[PDB]
């Protein structure tokens, strides 16, 4: 019932398998790890309610597809075969879309992190925004957003609803930034090495 701590703990075995050379990285666990993620965006206030089932929304698109398919690999070397990589809806297309979500909690928690004593969550959520999305979402979506950033509760509000002091939030959040990182960098390689890019 702690959700900062199933996220550092289903994170931190990614961060595991991945650290391999040749990594398997089942469909299944990545997925799962994803959805941990998904409340959090709950607890940026009503208006980012809409900003989690955008991501919601993807993840469970990875969730059908891990029925039917093993790994991150295969999932993108079959939209690679039919043509399909950009499609709306492809499981790749959004795939990408969910990198971009992990690396949105991971800056955000950075960015907190690096705002202790400010009560107020306004900087490190535009920051972290402008850094992971500005350079993807459309003109009309970041306007949403950024009437979004009215709503946020405070950051010891953030806190509670996470049911976590201002330390052991820190140990959580800090974990899942150190575990995050390698695994965002191992599916931004697994775009380049297949020149798909990752800008679209
Ligand atoms: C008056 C009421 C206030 C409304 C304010 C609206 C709040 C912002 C809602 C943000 C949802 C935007 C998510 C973007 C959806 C799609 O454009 C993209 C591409 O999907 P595709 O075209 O392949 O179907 N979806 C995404 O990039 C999913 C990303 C979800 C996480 C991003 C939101 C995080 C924002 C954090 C702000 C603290």
């Amino acid at each position: 019932d702690k959700p900062l701590r199933k996220i550092s703990a289903a994170f931190k075995k990614l961060a595991i398998i991945v650290n391999s050379p040749n990594p398997e990285v089942p469909v299944t666990q990545f997925s799962h790890a994803c959805s941990l993620v998904s409340p959090l965006f709950g607890c940026l206030g009503i208006a980012f309610k809409f900003a989690e089932m955008a991501y919601v929304a993807k993840v469970d698109d990875l969730v059908r597809a891990s029925s039917s398919i093993s790994t991150l690999v295969v999932m993108m070397d079959k939209d690679i075969e039919a043509d399909c990589v950009r499609k709306a809806g492809s499981h790749t297309r959004n795939l990408l879309r969910v990198k971009r979500g992990l690396d949105m909690v991971k800056v955000l928690f950075e960015q907190i992190i690096a705002s202790e004593g400010d009560n107020s969550l306004k900087d490190p959520a535009t920051k972290s925004y402008a850094q992971v999305f500005a350079p993807h979402h459309g003109w009309a979506i970041r306007k949403a957003v950024s009437l979004g950033m009215y709503a946020l509760p405070t950051r010891a509000h953030l806190l509670n609803m996470l049911k976590e002091d201002e330390a052991a939030a820190k140990i959580h959040m800090q974990s899942y930034v150190n575990s995050s990182a390698p695994l965002i960098t191992y599916l931004d390689n697994l775009f380049l090495s297949k020149q798909l890019g990752i800008d679209w």
